[PDB]
């Protein structure tokens, strides 16, 4: 079903989010748990025997159940249609060897069930097949992202490659002004400040005080994009010892909506750095952590759904998101005669290391989520 298998998914890949932001540590961490929800679920079919076992279990669903693929496919669309004003452009692919003898059907079938195809390349001509992956990318992310580290792994052995690449930028409901960016300290989880851009606006804006069963207090606020279609919402620490970790560990769309039912609007002057961050993941130490060993192992992994003569596994799983956050019409060019606004009872300033999580609002597919340390 619909929301349901969008839950399933943000939920899984927000679990993929916990596993790279325990190892990135104080590292600036921007990710897609829709993405690797939608690739996982690609490869379920390329999988049999317990390295499919270990994965319909990680994820919470078998990608050839009764409307997991359809509502999968619909979602795509949506987020796809007229309403995005390429604010988010994406890419999903797994690479096999084409001299790899496939299995009667799988093609046609993950076809019909994704509607899209598996990449086939001849991986011994290491440098054709790791332009041909990068090359994927580009083309298919709008010139976004037209390139990766990890392919750098390809080389003869290789025979499978997962990628997964995202791009997304803003377009606020409401434009932060231009005149009002300016430059403020932000406070790095180390006592150091370096003078960042931050964007200023005073208007109703939706939030929340957020506890965490463990004690810790945020504040929610959340920032929605033209038509209500998305929102980017901000969990900025309360004081200043109050980790990122204590929120993201604990995170769901479940809780998502809890933050939604418990906002109300206030109306506060809200300063927020202007950024732009990219970050590439090697999905393997994560997904193993997740429990998905097996298709990362020479002699365990089984994707006889794929091919059933083969020594096959994942040579490479991975991702790339690339996220920007601006004021949408940012001219950004260092700072005419006068500035003017509405004065508000309060300001919400975020200078010291936050989360930020975007959310497809018709059906609450967590699309992005980062850990903003040093913007
Ligand atoms: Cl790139």
């Amino acid at each position: 079903p619909p929301s349901y298998v969008a839950h399933l998914a943000s939920d899984f890949g927000v679990r993929v989010f916990q596993q790279v932001a325990q190892a990135s540590k104080d590292r600036n961490v921007v990710f897609s748990p829709y993405g690797v929800a939608s690739v996982l679920a690609m490869l379920q079919l390329t999988t049999g025997g317990e390295t499919q076992q270990q994965i319909q279990a990680a994820m919470g669903f078998k990608i050839d159940d009764k409307g997991m693929a359809p509502a999968l496919r619909h979602l795509y669309k949506e987020l796809m249609g007229p309403w995005n004003k390429d604010e988010i452009s994406t890419t999903d692919a797994i690479f096999v060897q084409r001299d790899l003898k496939l299995v009667q059907g799988f093609m046609p079938h993950f076809f019909r069930l994704f509607r899209s195809t598996v990449k086939q390349v001849d991986f011994s001509e290491v440098e054709r097949a790791r332009f041909i992956i990068n090359d994927w990318v580009k083309t298919h992310t709008k010139g976004m992202i037209s390139h990766l580290l990890g392919t750098g792994a390809v080389q003869q052995l290789t025979r499978l490659v997962l990628v997964n690449a995202l791009y997304f930028n803003g377009q606020w409901k409401t434009p932060f002004p231009d005149s009002s960016t300016h430059r403020r300290l932000f406070h790095k989880s180390d006592g150091s400040t370096v003078s960042v851009p931050m964007m200023a606006q005073t208007n109703k804006f939706n939030y929340t005080e957020f506890t965490t069963p463990d004690g810790h207090y945020y504040d929610i606020l959340e920032l929605p994009y033209h038509g209500d279609t998305l929102s980017m919402f901000i969990a900025a620490p309360y004081e200043k010892e109050v980790p990122l970790s204590a929120l993201t560990n604990i995170l769901s769309a479940q809780l998502i909506s809890h933050w939604k039912g418990n906002m109300t609007r206030l109306p506060r002057l809200l300063v927020l750095p202007k950024f732009s961050l990219e970050t590439e993941v090697d999905l393997r130490k994560p997904l193993e952590n997740l429990g998905m060993t097996d298709m990362f192992r020479q002699f365990q992994a089984d994707f006889t759904s794929l091919s059933d003569q083969e020594p096959l596994h994942v040579a490479l799983a991975l991702q790339k998101v690339k996220i920007e956050v601006n004021e949408s019409g940012t001219v950004a060019s260092s700072s005419a005669v006068i500035v003017s606004a509405r004065m508000a009872p309060e300001e919400i300033i975020i200078d010291r290391p936050f989360l930020f999580v975007v959310r497809h609002n018709p059906t609450g597919t967590v699309l992005f989520m980062g850990q903003v340390m040093e913007p």
